[PDB]
């Protein structure tokens, strides 16, 4: 009615075939055009190569789109950063003003769950920002996942955020958190965060069985699977931390706040590391798409 | 149903899809002194009606939740004053069970308005993150209520007695859409200037109505805060409101005024300190919220 | 469906008879076998003796059980601490791995509410941890009760936690909190917390009337009734505080974190008080079962 679902996604959902939701803010605010389009195409190709149907979610001319046509992807990507970064709380406004919106994890969660997609691949999830006891700056991603029964496939949480506090917040929100094939919770750019994972899963089939259980119980809280970036693609943790500290200070000084903050910080860290962090970001999203697609296929086979 | 009493005019309005504006009752019982509390409530209901909407003041009377009050009930409530229980959402069941009188806060009024399908709720200010919440965790259930109730709250922002930046952050985490009306600055109740940028902006009642309408069609289970800056000619910005507020906060700490006694103490003391100016501003902003809120409700009714 | 409800509980729910939910972690994590089984039997007997059907909740071989048979209670008791401490966010995982789980307050709430049980007797509820300002360590019991319309019967909150902040957090979550026949909020082992109770109820009938109103209103938030430990069983606040202070220091030095912290502290306080604290813990659970049952019976009669 209000939501436009692509034929291919619509067909897969009707037949119980694997579908993987994808967000669009990485396209609009994660990298420049046409690299953004290239990375988005590659991710969707990895999803299809591993047996799932990719469902990139966005809002175009006020219409929520679940699954984008090639034309729509190209159009969105070419708009670049002029597209509105759209969290869940922004959806109604972008719809009402007939605008274009690139959806974050919290908005993408909402639409994916709405149409019955169970697996959502992202790069990293928002979290508790550093010094949140002074700011209370905490991503709506965490509350959204706490009340949306969907599995988010991430590479953990970036060190621009407070990882230990983000893990505590997720526990309080009743989100099941598990690291993939590791006892150590990953830190996005780097495989190791310094925090033990609260739980562990060792295969795509293991992940699918937890999701299946969650669905059967009708629990209204979600799941975060954290897939460590492949060791060969992991960025040096001292280079990342040094760039991160500088970026955080610059954000504070230039009064970058609210939803402008994460995009500002990730872009600055990429500048400061001469491209190394963006390259790792691209690597982990591709790895997440691979594992995420395998989970969705396993889940489809269970059901 | 058998427990909630809906006034005939509100009942008819809901059945026919007419514009309805919910109103809370704690501003009457605990928010303002006895002549102005009743006078203001009557003036607000009149502004709502004059602009084409039906006012639905919500309260609990002798254990009965009432949605829409008669002039007599409004009179009865204003005079009972603070003998009525200040009733947050979490207190409703208790007040009903004990057959008490309760003046409903934003969190309680939200619950009842949403229950019967009212989409627009006009208030003065919303509760928020209290100052020093890092040592207390004192945070209004208004914020959590709005985060899980699909209704639009029309306020004049957040008072500086609270921590405005942290309140804005908390609302974002709860997925509440926040927009300032015809301004880039988030307003601060008595005064238009909070020092904080508005996270979003809307420029007409019709624009507000379109956001609410989209939110309803999407079936999102989170609400909206529209923050209407107090009209420039009624602002208390010129009256040392921030100084008076700071002095009031300090005096409350020294006299151990806490809990439900605090806000009334602070409001009375700030009014003393500003020679009546802060109360006048409070009256002005609630009336302005009623005007814009009614216009939003009417535009929404027309959309639907 | 997926949940196994015992015949006695099922029959009681079908007939609108009083049912009291109970958790299993004190069996699993509170004391050694076979005394642990005898205590569990004594608590269930208090429930039956006061006119209600006890519904002990646990997960056995991946199956959620609401109401345990004699054989099932024996198996749970013999597993001892080898059972997984299962919060709400752990349920899907324990189900998926076919594990045994002792459900905490947050997990037990979910299952009791699912099948229409209105009264859940516990000992104490989890809360805001001390120094939560630097850790954000806050029990999911609080968020669970804020979105589950069920009454929890507790003896308040232990002083190992931050009681004032716990009370504030509950207000924020819209949980109605009332002390039973007292103006002072109780502190688990001890009747006095130092905090005024936010509200008060003076009989099981009063409690049932609040629950009945909450049910008729269809509010989706729960209730915490805090029943002070009987005066003759109350532990002295200075022998508790001494043990408590030492236990807290030790947990900090041994870097005990996450879901291990509360079980560590309670076990250590019990060690340091030579059994006095566990004795008080058993006394308050038995008192809670008595009052809880009377409330559940009064509620059944109202309905
Ligand atoms: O490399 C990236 N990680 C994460 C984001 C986005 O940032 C959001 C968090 O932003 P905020 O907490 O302001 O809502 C996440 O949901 C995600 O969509 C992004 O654009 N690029
Ligand atoms: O003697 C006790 N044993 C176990 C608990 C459990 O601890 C939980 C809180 O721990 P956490 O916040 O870490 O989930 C409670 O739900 C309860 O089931 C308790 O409170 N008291
Ligand atoms: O959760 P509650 O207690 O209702 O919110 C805190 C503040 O919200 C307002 O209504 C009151 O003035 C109170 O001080
Ligand atoms: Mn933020
Ligand atoms: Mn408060
Ligand atoms: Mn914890």
């Amino acid at each position: 009615s209000l939501v436009k679902i692509s034929p291919q996604v619509s067909e897969a959902l009707s037949n119980g075939r694997a579908v993987v939701a994808l967000e669009s803010t990485i396209i609009s605010h994660g990298m420049p055009y046409p690299q953004n389009l290239q990375t988005a195409k590659e991710v969707e190709s990895i999803v299809r190569e591993n047996g799932a149907i990719p469902a990139t979610i966005a809002i175009l001319n006020g219409v929520p789109c679940i699954g984008l046509s090639e034309e729509e992807l190209e159009r969105l990507a070419s708009l670049g950063k002029s597209v509105q970064k759209t969290a869940g709380r922004d959806i109604a406004n972008v719809v009402a003003t007939r605008g274009n919106g690139a959806t974050t994890v919290s908005a993408t969660l909402f639409f994916a769950s709405m149409v019955g997609i169970q697996v959502f691949v992202t790069g990293g999830i928002g979290g508790v920002h550093r010094h949140a006891n002074h700011s209370m700056d905490i991503s709506s991603d965490l509350t959204a996942l706490g009340r949306t029964p969907i599995a988010v496939i991430s590479a953990g949480v970036a060190s621009i955020l407070d990882i230990p506090k983000t893990l505590e917040y997720l526990e309080t929100q009743e989100v099941y958190v598990a690291a993939y094939k590791s006892d150590e919770f990953p830190a996005f750019f780097t495989e190791k965060s310094g925090c033990k994972a609260p739980s562990r899963v060792n295969s795509p089939e293991d992940c699918a069985r937890v999701i299946d259980a969650n669905m059967k119980l009708n629990r209204q809280a979600g799941i975060l699977f954290a897939i460590p970036i492949p060791k060969h693609h992991s960025a040096a943790g001292n280079l990342i931390e040094s760039a991160t500290q500088r970026a955080l200070t610059e954000a504070r000084e230039q009064n970058v706040t609210g939803n402008a903050e994460t995009p500002f910080l990730l872009a600055r860290v990429n500048e400061l590391t001469g491209g190394t962090s963006l390259a790792a970001n691209i690597a982990l999203v591709k790895n997440n798409a691979l594992i995420g697609s395998q989970i969705a296929v396993a889940l489809s086979q269970l059901m």
